[PDB]
């Protein structure tokens, strides 16, 4: 969209940074900065993930929950695809994803492939979806469902 494209283009430009420059931007990250690309072939999602899950971030971008793992790390890299009761239109077709579909996450240094292994509906107060189990490498997408009343959760495990 507007800010989305910008965040997206600014991040892609950093692929041409050197390694210390990349590492330096790792530290220094601020809410609203691009941190990864996300591609989900099954539903035509090809965009960027911003840091943070505040209302301000989520108005323009898919956002990374602050205290969750980063892509490829032990724990559960968690992303928010709604702002209050409104899904980012980028996830309008998330209900088409199935167990076994792939989610590709590209940081400045690596391509991580996650495979969906759990889909479920829960409440807005179910904070456990953001839990960090450091014995595994997983990711989570949180959007809304049921006229904004419930949360639609997609979880995926790192495969490559």
């Amino acid at each position: 969209s507007s800010v989305e494209k910008k965040t997206l283009e600014e991040f892609k430009e950093k692929f041409n940074y050197s390694e210390e420059e990349k590492k330096k931007t790792l530290e220094e990250i601020k809410n609203g900065d691009g941190i990864a690309l996300i591609d989900i072939e099954k539903i035509g999602v090809h965009t960027v993930i911003a840091e943070g899950s505040t209302l301000d971030v989520l108005e323009n971008n898919i956002g990374h929950f602050e205290n969750t793992a980063m892509p490829g790390e032990n724990g559960n890299f968690s992303i928010a695809g709604h702002r209050n009761t409104i899904n980012n239109e980028v996830f309008r077709n998330i209900d088409k994803l199935q167990v076994g579909d792939e989610i590709k996450i590209t940081t400045l240094t690596d391509i991580f492939q996650y495979e969906i292994n759990e889909i479920f509906v829960t409440s807005p107060s179910d904070t456990d979806v953001l839990n960090q189990n450091l014995d595994e490498k997983t990711m989570t997408i949180v959007t809304c469902t049921n006229r904004g009343k419930d949360r639609y959760i997609v979880k995926a495990k790192l495969i490559g």
